[PDB]
DNA sequence: ATGTGACTTATAGTCCGTGTGATTATAGTCAACAT
DNA sequence: ATGTTGACTATAATCACACGGACTATAAGTCACAT
């Protein structure tokens, strides 16, 4: 697997967390599946740029905000 | 069409020729096709999280520092 | 436009396909230019004798035996 | 320089005079510059294929019996 | 709720080639004077 | 007759890029069935 795919990954998941979102609803809200997210989640899917911008509206967070913390997460 | 890929595919341009490459050294680098790299730029094609990160690597940057400048080039006006 | 020309392109495309090679290989081999090897066998390019001994050498082929091919194109029908 | 090119002018160079002619001769004949004849039969000059054709047909000899000429002169 | 697997279908990514403006090196052509 | 030296100017040859079609690998999107 990749370094930054898992944090990625990770962040996806954190951001879900720290709203208090289900995978269901992050599906939801993206207007995507939810075993597609699941998959990202235990990180099993390489997204494309567009993919994870879907996400990104699904989490309702901005490109900036996401890749602040993609960059914190991103240093241990 | 989307609003990250076209920063996104903007950046990887700038840093490029920020470094003094071309595409060519560039594809070379990051062991994709000089068609893909051009691709990317011109059209603002749609690339997979693994393919932005051999990007970097053949961009000679890190993930941090491309992010930062994404972060940038989403900022302005 | 030139008789010999298209021959002489016409031979250089052959034995590049007989060799199992793609333009771009042959490009470097020869030690020029992507876009020159492309160039002579897609429209004829009028090339000079010391570039066409640096695609023999790319074609890794001698002198004689693409001379002996050039002849055999020219006499066809 | 070039063994080649030193063979193709040495050959151009052979038939002019297996046939007689002047270079003055060889380059009204072709229509080109004598100097510039002059300078291919001392290996000064990287001539082109048009140009190597202009002077084969001003030498009148066809492609052919150039090249099968060229190469017995290129195997020593 | 989330996590599998496995199975299509869209498309990301590859591979080989075409065609092009702009620049640089050099052949094409023609002087003057040689011998 | 041929040789040589500068020249000017056409064009060979270079360099960075765009663009297309066809093919291959894989991400996108949806089933069934776990828990």
């Amino acid at each position: 697997e990749s370094f930054l795919l898992s944090k990625v990954s990770f962040v996806i998941k954190k951001i879900r967390l720290e709203k208090g979102m289900t995978q269901e609803d992050l599906a939801y809200k993206s207007n995507l599946d939810r075993t597609y997210i699941s998959g990202i989640e235990r990180n099993s899917r390489n997204l494309t740029i567009k993919s994870l911008e879907l996400i990104m509206k699904g989490l309702e967070v901005s490109d900036v905000v996401f890749f602040e913390m993609l960059i914190k997460e991103i240093l241990k």
